[PDB]
C-alpha cells in the first residue's frame, strides 16, 4: 500500500462528517483503514468512503462486541464520532480497548467536546460555529450570517484536528510506548482555526461587525466582483505593489481613485472597482491577469473545475464514476500516494482479523 | 515542554498565514520551535516560538541557518518556488546536512505548473476550485469565508498532516522527505463531501439551493426580534420535528421538510416564528434539546457562554480571549501558550540544542 502511512492500522466506527472525513485522509495516505458500520444499512454510493475496507457488525450483540474488539486490539487507531457514552455503553470505551491494547490511539470526534452543558445535544457544522464566534463574522454586513458550507466545523476544524491529533499521538507513542485518548471537539479546533482573528481582534485590527474587516469583504480590494457575463472574479490585492498591479490592468489611473486604505472613502473606492469589472466578461479578465500579481482570479463554478489548466496539470483532481475527485494531499516526494480506490464492497471481518494475522 | 510533540524540533522561515499557524500549532503540542525573521512580537499567532534574526542573504546568516536546520526535524516554509533554493536553503542543500529533516512546503498554487510564480491569497485559490463560487446567497456574488478555508483549514491543518506522517514514515525508514502542501489542492479535499454528493446528483452548482449552502430552511440562521441571529442545523427528521414543536408549529400545516420547490414558503413559515422572539429566549427554549438551534454569537459574547466557559476552549492574553490547543489529549496534556519569546541571538540556540 502506497503514501506515507503505510503499515498504519485504523478502526473506524461508522459515523457522519469529521470522523469519516479523517479516515479518509488516513487511506488517502496509505494507511489501512477498517470500517465498522450498521448491518442494519448496505458497493457504496459516497466516494468519501474510498481508501476503506467496510465491515458489518451489530455491536449491540454480545458476538458483534467482540469481534469489534478483536480488530481494536491489532491496530493502532480507533476512531468513533458518536456522542459521548455511546461507546463506554457499548463495551468499546477507552477504559476498555486500553484492557486490550494499550498502544491504541484512541480518537474521539464531538461537536461539543466530551464534558460539559452542551455534550449531549445534537449539532451540525452551523451551530458549533455558531457559538464561538465564527458564524457571525461570515457573510455581507447589511444581511444576516451566511455558513460556509460544513468546510470550518466538520472539516477544517473537526477531522483536519483529528487527523493531527491522531498522528501527534503516534509520534507521542515512539518515545513512552503508549497510547492514549484524543479528544477533538468542532467548537476547539475551529476556535484554533480562527486564531488569526483573535489576535487581530486584541490589536484593534478586527472588530465583530460583519463585512467591516479586511479579510470578510469590506475591504474593495479583498472580495468578489461581477462581470459582464453576470459570472465573478475574485480579487486579492493586498499588497499595494499587487493592487497597483490591479489598477493597471483595469485601466485605472491611482490618482484618480481614493487611497487603497482610506476606509472612509471606501464606499466611492468600490463603486469605481465595481464599473471597472462590471465593464468585461470573467474571461476577459481572466486572459489580461494571467501571469500576473494583481491577484485576480476567476470565480469558478465546480463543473468548470475540470477545464482550468492549472489545475488539469497538478492533477488536482481524478475522475471515478461520472464525477471528478480530488486526488489526496498533501504531496509527499519520496513515499507518494496512489489514486484512490473506489468504496470496497463489503467484507467478513473474520476474512479481516486473518489477513492481519 | 508539556505536550505530544515533546522534543520534536521545528525551524520555521518567517512568512505569513499559512505557515505561521502550522508552525503555532506544532508549539501548541509542545514542539520546539524557532522561527527565523529578517532584522526588519504583537502577533499572538507567534506563541510558543523563540524569535531569531538573521539576513538569510549573507554569508553568515545562511551558515547559521544550516546549523539550525542541521539539528531540527522539521522545516518549514512558505516563499514561492525557487526562493529557498537560490537563499542555498532548498530541499538538496538541506539533505546534505541532514538526510532525516522533514522539509515542509506551504503555498497557495503549488511547486510547478502555470500559475506557481503568481501572487495570491486566500480568495484566489478558492476562486479557482469551485469551493468560493459555493458560498453565500443565491441573488448575490460569492463572499468569503473569511481566510478559514485556504489559508487554514485546506493550508496550515494540511501541512501538518503531512509533517506529521512524514515523522510516522521516518520511523520505518531513517529517511525524511519534502511535503508539498498546497492550499488549492488541501482545499479541494477539505471539499470532498461536496464532490462526492455532486456525483450522485445531491448537489448542484447554483448557490444558495443546496442542503448545506443556506439554501435549506432547516439548515441556515434567522434573525430574532432583538436584530440577533440563531442558526438552526436540523437535518435529521426528529430533530427538525423538534424544532417545530418549540417555536410553536403544526407540522400538519407545513410544506414537507424536504419539498425544496415549497423550501421559500417553509422559510417564510420558520422567518415569521423566529422573529417573534429574542435569540436569548430561543437559546432558553432549545437548551438541552436536539433540535439543533443555537445563538449566533459575536466574538465578545464568547467569554460569557457557559460550555465554552468550563470547557476552557479560551484563555485570556494581552488584549483579550485567544484560544487554548486543540485537540485535546488524556496522558501529554498541552499547556497554556507561553506569549512571543522576545529575540534571542541564534548562537544562544545552537548549544541550547547540542
Ligand atoms: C452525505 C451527507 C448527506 C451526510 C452528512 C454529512 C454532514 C452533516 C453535517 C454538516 C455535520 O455537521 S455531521 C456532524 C454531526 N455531529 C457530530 O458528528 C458530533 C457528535 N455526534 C453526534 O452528536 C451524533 O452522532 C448525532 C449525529 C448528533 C446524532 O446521532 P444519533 O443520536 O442518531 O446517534 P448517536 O451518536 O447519539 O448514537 C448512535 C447509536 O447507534 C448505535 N450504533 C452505532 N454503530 C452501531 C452498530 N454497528 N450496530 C448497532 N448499533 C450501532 C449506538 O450504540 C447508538 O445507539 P443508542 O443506544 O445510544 O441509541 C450532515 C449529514
Ligand atoms: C496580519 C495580516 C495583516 C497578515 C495577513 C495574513 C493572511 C493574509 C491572506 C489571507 C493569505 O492568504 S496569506 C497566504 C499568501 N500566500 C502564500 O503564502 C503562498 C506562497 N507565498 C507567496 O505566494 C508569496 O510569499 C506572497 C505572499 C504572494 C508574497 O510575495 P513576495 O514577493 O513578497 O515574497 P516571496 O515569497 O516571493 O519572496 C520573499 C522574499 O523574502 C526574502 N527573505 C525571506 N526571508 C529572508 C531573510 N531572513 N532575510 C532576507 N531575505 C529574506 C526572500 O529572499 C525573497 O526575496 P527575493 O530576493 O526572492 O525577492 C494576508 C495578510
Amino acid at each position: 500500500m502506497a503514501g506515507p502511512l503505510s503499515g498504519l492500522r485504523v478502526v473506524e466506527l461508522a459515523g457522519i462528517g469529521p470522523g469519516p472525513h479523517a479516515a479518509m485522509i488516513l487511506g488517502d495516505l496509505g494507511a489501512d483503514v477498517v470500517r465498522i458500520d450498521r448491518p442494519s444499512s448496505v458497493i457504496s454510493r459516497d466516494a468519501m468512503l474510498r481508501n476503506r475496507r467496510i465491515v458489518t457488525a451489530d455491536l449491540k450483540s454480545d458476538q458483534g462486541l467482540e469481534l469489534a474488539l478483536k480488530l481494536i486490539a491489532k491496530a493502532d487507531v480507533l476512531i468513533e464520532g458518536y456522542r459521548p457514552g455511546v461507546t463506554e455503553r457499548l463495551g468499546l470505551g477507552p477504559e476498555e480497548c486500553a484492557k486490550v491494547n494499550d498502544r491504541l490511539i484512541y480518537a474521539r470526534m464531538t461537536g461539543w467536546g466530551q464534558t460539559g452543558p452542551r455534550s449531549q445535544q445534537a449539532g451540525h457544522d452551523i451551530n458549533y460555529i455558531s457559538l464561538n464566534g465564527i458564524l457571525h463574522a461570515i457573510g455581507r454586513g447589511d444581511e444576516r450570517p451566511v455558513p460556509p458550507l460544513n468546510l470550518v466545523g466538520d472539516f477544517g476544524g473537526g477531522s483536519m484536528f483529528l487527523l493531527v491529533g491522531i498522528l501527534a499521538a503516534l509520534w507521542e507513542r515512539q518515545s513512552s510506548g503508549k497510547g492514549q485518548v484524543v479528544d477533538a471537539a468542532m467548537v476547539d479546533g475551529s476556535s484554533v482555526l480562527i486564531q488569526m482573528m483573535w489576535a487581530m481582534r486584541a490589536t484593534g485590527m478586527w472588530t465583530d461587525t460583519r463585512g467591516a474587516n479586511m479579510l470578510d469583504g469590506g475591504a474593495p480590494y479583498y472580495d468578489t466582483y461581477e462581470c459582464a457575463d453576470g459570472r465573478y472574479v475574485a480579487v486579492g490585492a493586498i499588497e499595494p505593489q499587487f493592487y497597483a498591479a490591479m489598477l493597471a490592468g483595469l485601466g485605472l489611473d491611482a490618482a484618480e481613485l481614493p487611497p487603497q486604505n482610506d476606509r472612509a472613502r471606501w464606499p466611492e473606492l468600490r463603486a469605481l472597482l465595481t464599473e471597472a469589472f462590471a465593464s468585461h466578461d470573467r474571461d476577459h479578465w481572466g486572459a489580461v491577469f494571467a501571469n500576473s500579481d494583481a491577484c485576480v482570479t476567476p470565480v469558478l463554478a465546480f463543473g468548470e473545475v475540470h477545464n482550468e489548466p492549472h489545475i488539469i496539470e497538478r492533477n488536482t483532481f481524478y475522475e471515478a464514476n461520472g464525477g471528478w475527485q480530488p486526488m489526496p494531499a498533501p504531496r509527499f516526494s519520496r513515499t507518494a500516494s496512489s489514486q484512490p480506490r473506489p468504496p470496497a464492497a463489503t467484507i467478513d471481518i473474520e476474512a479481516v482479523l486473518t489477513d492481519w494475522d
